[PDB]
């Protein structure tokens, strides 16, 4: 939640797969979208539910960039990660 | 503050975040450490540096003032003009 800096914004691995993740979202999102990308990231960070994180991140991506969620993994605190496979499963994404 | 800025991107300053969390142990109870946290999230989320710095000062207090120098990896480019006005205007400068 916001009273809890979670795993990967202490992590520099995590943050080294941040960087490189927002220069590959340059090939399929436009500067808006990298923008509503930016404050969904945000709002999770500061305390959205990982359902509503993950709902308007499908919604932004569409069906036709929804690959691209397999990326966000690392930026998934623990608690949150089986309800993010959840998600990615259901949607048809997968390693 | 929407966008993910150099700081939020740079893999040296989240090295910096842990340290200065493990730092803020030694001086901030639990609890505190929560306020901390909250004020960073709503600062990257779009607080603005003035109103993250205001906060800041008063849940340190006079006597943990000098903690606010640990801050400075975190303020990216565009807000570190004003981030250290407000340091010299408290008197850690």
């Amino acid at each position: 939640g916001s009273k809890t800096i979670s795993e990967s914004e202490l992590s520099a691995s995590a943050t080294e797969l941040l960087q490189d993740y927002m220069l590959t979202l340059r090939t399929k999102l436009s500067s808006q979208e990298i923008q509503q990308f930016a404050a969904l990231l945000h709002e999770y960070r500061n305390g959205a539910s990982i359902h509503e994180f993950c709902i308007n991140l499908r919604q932004l991506y569409g069906d036709s960039r929804k690959f691209l969620l397999l990326g966000l993994r690392p930026f998934i605190p623990e608690k949150d990660s089986q309800h993010f496979e959840n998600f990615l499963e259901t949607i048809g994404v997968k390693d």
